[PDB]
């Protein structure tokens, strides 16, 4: 069932082309759950003219809203004391005799008379409520909502066939007044990923202005309606309906002679995403409660908090996240933060380093040497855990458990061929370590886009590192470079799936044409491709595993509070950033699970907490969802 | 220039198959000046470890001291330190003798004395080393971080294939060594554009284990070289060249019965760019005096400083970027930073602000309201670069002279629906104003991807903008969403364009693999693609003309450094606010060259100037740059 509503008619001589568009494929979950459907509307709208009165379209508001209904929610105390008073002018007119002659006193003047006017309506505002005056008003104020020539959308709401041929023609009559039938995205879950599914252009832009080229060499016309956001415009290749054209002939009196099919019609092809979408809704609920499950336990300019979570072995994404601007802790989804957004990360990139300084031979594994306070030519790195002595053994193992600053800087020294002596100098160039860091990092998706099928994504703030040996440390903590959710995700994934880096994907299945059916047949699995494997042996792979459990597990381990243990084990890594709001911190967590063979990853990431650490422990999250995900 | 060498030699059967590399295509300027050539190098290789001391490498690496000379520029002060093995008694019998005991009676041990040698070893006492000694140390370091069964590059020898012949001796007769011969890029603008350039991958690697499913999904084979990084990497396609494939029959004794050629290779083709050399060479030298030209002024991390130069159709004529430390004075090279790195902005955005404001009506052709101190809610808040004084009948084309937020700030409320009135409260929700302003700024390239052909190129951060009208206003005057210096170039030549945003490339023109050293028949022109027109309309264009054409030549911004000398130039200055660094500012500008018939375009971004007041004519790097095209 394929409808069809006119958008193009172009008479060259004797010769009229129509197009008509078609609905767009839907958008559905993993489980074939509709996400993103279709619904035929009719869109009324006023054109105020240059020169039209308060009292006209009063008038057509009235007549307006014989026809229609309309939904009261949008009325603002104001709109109902100035149609109380543009309603009842007499009464009005009676609670300021004082005013009234001074405004032809000399003394005041009108914006301090309609002040003091609307300062005097109270009990009075119930008069209205007589709700058959709340529908005028409801139309009324979309008329003189905005510009003397542009059309203002007074409803748009679903109509039938039969319908638009009963109410088109007299709504049409009125004047300022005009009706089209308009295809629209309809979401039955509402506003839960909303950001990702990304927008179809108006009926009123063409392809968008900036998108011109983009469209246009593809061979669209400059009047079609596009995805051009996010899923709606990645995918807009499968989802876009190939519209109806017929080119008929008429003689000179307009009598059609002959016609013919440029093309039927076809509509979209149907997309399911990997997206359970009622994880996606636990996961807001849970993210949204250990936002505040913080009871600002300080934390009022913390302002992001972002989750990932998707399968390790097969790259398939459930997951999404919140812009908490407390002063208030009132809150926008930063839905598509968790790949377009970068962040200092703190330590959870250790697991990474370690393998870089394997593949490159600057530490072995089951490398146990000493860590320490560190002494350089002024500069002086405590490790986070203990800052004065403490002269300690460890493995690399066990620096993970602890998120050992100084572990990391040892192997970065020995990465950089200048291993630690107290009182040297920090090396001068150190372009060729920083170098074979980064692309150790890389192999895991840490500074690399992880390749997800969703426009703007970013790799994180990559800068120069040839003679700031303090940066080259800072790297080897996660303190320099800012990554993403995502590539947090992609890369304890690629940990859990030993070793193998798999492009994420929130696309899953494309299938093909459905009115009726939840879901025609499969037309294109979206597969989790392989990028790489890791440059890096099974015993370099599996002792970051064995690092990471005991980092969740074993209790000096920094995830303990959160992680300890629970329905199933999780192995992760801590992060813990310092940063610049006035001085704030970033917090992070990753992890995955179950251990043996795993089937959920996951990262977390905090933006500017007030917090020093013997306190705030955001990992819950992690653990709250993973009780959920594995009840 | 012309030649192959032996890459991959298979057999089965009595058939064999002898694959030959060839020369990459060159990369030259717009005039023919060639940037990125080829040489065929003897790469120099060390392989021993399993056999081997110590004592007998360092007898290696001196016997090939003799043969080859070595650049010393990669010898580390610890790569001296410890060649003091050399020197004897001086380390141990003189400097060491009170640790000597400590040993002795166990009081000590040996990672002690070592870690207390290397501190009492001083730089003067490394000047002990002879010139010699610097030579067999570079070597030396190069064998000695040798995984033992691995082989390492020691050196890139230019030579002839018929001086090759001579020299390659040693077999494993310098026990170690191996040798083979290499295609390597030359330069001989040396440093200059490097980074742009990129790095093909080097013989060893094959293809880069993080591109590995990129390039296996083109047909290359994990030994092929390619191009990782920048121009190498994005014209990859064109630049490579077709191998030589030969197959030959043997028979069981080894001689050869027939042969055929399958291809007998191509150099790839040759890329020309826009850039020209002697523009570029230029902006860096005027980088470094104009930033020295401010180092005696308080920049004590300004950090970074970026220009891009180009024309509105061909692209790039120049594009220059540096990074500092503490004006320790110490530049990198960091042009990539142009199109890669996001950086707080300012004023300059207001031009496309302006735009936004017309396209939605906030705003007319030419529109008056005036200038205040102006305060909102909270019992407090006011604005614009003065506390008391009321300015008065300004222009929209005025407003942008005097790099007023207050006119901006203005438009935002009148394009949120609702213009100021003092002691207002925030608009709670500017979901939809914030977008049209955001769509607005994209129409000049502010806030999407200019599209220019180098990977890696960044659109900005993006934060959502909805309930925190503490941001939505900084919007209007550029200090909440960050851009590069590439989207700044693409805007201010959009507006010289007459409203016509251009796709900026740095590829000219391809031309066909030609086979003795001219550039070849051409292939096929990259061209400036018009991406799309802004909605605003023929007049309200010129008013943006109009509005920078007298802000460079009379705020009595910007009229201190662009008072006109050569320059018939409009333009427009960004005064922005940041802090993190612990406060200081960004400062930006960008403009275009001869305002008749516009040929050059500009921008440029100082980051982290601590210095706010009405001062450093930093932008004067900008006029400096103007008479040396236009003499």
């Amino acid at each position: 069932a394929q409808g069809s509503h006119y958008k193009q008619i172009i008479k060259n001589d004797e010769n009229i082309t129509v197009n008509e568009s078609v609905p767009r494929g839907r958008i559905l979950d993993r489980n074939g759950k509709v996400l993103v459907d279709n619904a035929s509307k009719m869109a009324i709208t006023y054109t105020r003219g240059r020169k039209t009165t308060q009292s006209e379209m009063l008038d057509t508001a009235e007549k307006l809203s014989k026809l229609i209904k309309m939904d009261t929610k949008k009325i603002t105390e104001r709109d109902k004391k100035d149609f109380w008073i543009q309603l009842h002018p007499k009464k009005a007119k009676a609670m300021m005799t004082k005013e009234q002659a001074m405004l032809a006193d000399g003394s005041i003047k009108q914006d301090q008379y309609d002040k003091q006017l609307l300062s005097k309506i109270r009990k009075s505002q119930l008069d209205e409520l007589s709700s058959k005056d709340l529908q005028v008003l409801a139309i009324f104020r979309e008329m003189n909502a905005g510009t003397v020539l542009d059309p203002q959308m007074i409803k748009n709401e679903d109509v039938s066939e039969k319908e638009y041929a009963a109410v088109s023609q007299q709504l049409s009559k009125l004047p300022g007044v005009n009706t089209s039938m308009d295809w629209d995205r309809k979401y039955p879950y509402g506003d839960t990923l909303r950001g990702i599914f990304g927008d179809v252009s108006t009926p009123a832009e063409g392809i968008p202005k900036e998108l011109t080229e983009h469209y246009l060499s593809k061979g669209y016309s400059r009047n079609d309606r596009v995805g051009k956001s996010y899923l709606e415009y990645q995918y807009e290749d499968v989802l876009r309906g190939k519209k109806k054209e017929m080119k008929y002939t008429t003689d000179k009196s307009g009598k059609v002679t002959s016609s013919e099919v440029l093309n039927p019609g076809a509509r979209g092809q149907d997309l399911k995403l990997t997206i359970d979408i009622d994880l996606q809704k636990e996961v807001e609920a849970l993210l949204d409660k250990q936002i505040k499950k913080l009871r600002s336990q300080g934390a009022k300019d913390m302002d992001n908090a972002m989750m990932v979570v998707q399968n390790p072995k097969n790259g398939d994404i459930l997951a999404l996240a919140g812009k908490q601007i407390n002063k208030s802790g009132k809150m926008t989804d930063y839905d598509i933060g968790t790949f377009t957004s970068q962040f200092a990360v703190g330590s959870s990139v250790k697991g990474g380093t370690l393998l870089a300084g394997y593949q490159n031979k600057a530490i072995k594994v089951g490398e146990t040497m000493v860590d320490e306070p560190l002494h350089f030519q002024g500069g002086l790195t405590k490790r986070s855990y203990f800052n004065k002595n403490g002269h300690v053994s460890i493995n690399d193992k066990q620096a993970l458990m602890h998120s050992s600053n100084v572990y990391m800087f040892k192997t970065a020294l020995k990465l950089a061929g200048d291993p630690y002596y107290s009182g040297m100098a920090l090396p001068s160039d150190i372009s060729s370590p920083a170098q074979k860091l980064r692309r150790g990092l890389n192999q895991v998706g840490l500074g690399v886009k992880t390749g997800i099928d969703l426009p703007n994504e970013t790799r994180g703030q990559i800068e120069p590192l040839t003679n700031n040996p303090g940066n080259y440390l800072d790297l080897s903590i996660g303190q320099y470079d800012t990554y993403t959710p995502l590539q947090l995700s992609q890369y304890v994934s690629t940990i859990a799936n030993d070793g193998y880096r798999i492009q994420p994907h929130i696309g899953l299945t494309i299938h093909e044409s459905t009115n009726k059916d939840e879901v025609g047949p499969l037309k294109k699995k979206i597969n989790g491709t392989v990028l790489n494997k890791v440059n890096n042996t099974e015993k370099e792979i599996k002792q970051i595993q064995e690092g990471f459990k005991m980092a969740f597990n074993d209790k000096d381990g920094t995830g303990y509070v959160s992680f300890k243990d629970t329905v199933v084990p999780t192995a992760g890594k801590t992060g813990t950033a310092e940063v610049f709001q006035e001085p704030r911190v970033n917090s992070t967590y990753i992890g995955y699970a179950p251990i043996d063979d795993p089937k959920l990853a996951f990262s977390i990431v905090y933006t500017n907490q007030p917090v020093p650490p013997p306190w705030l422990t955001g990992g819950d999250l992690g653990r709250d969802v993973i009780n959920y995900y594995f009840k």
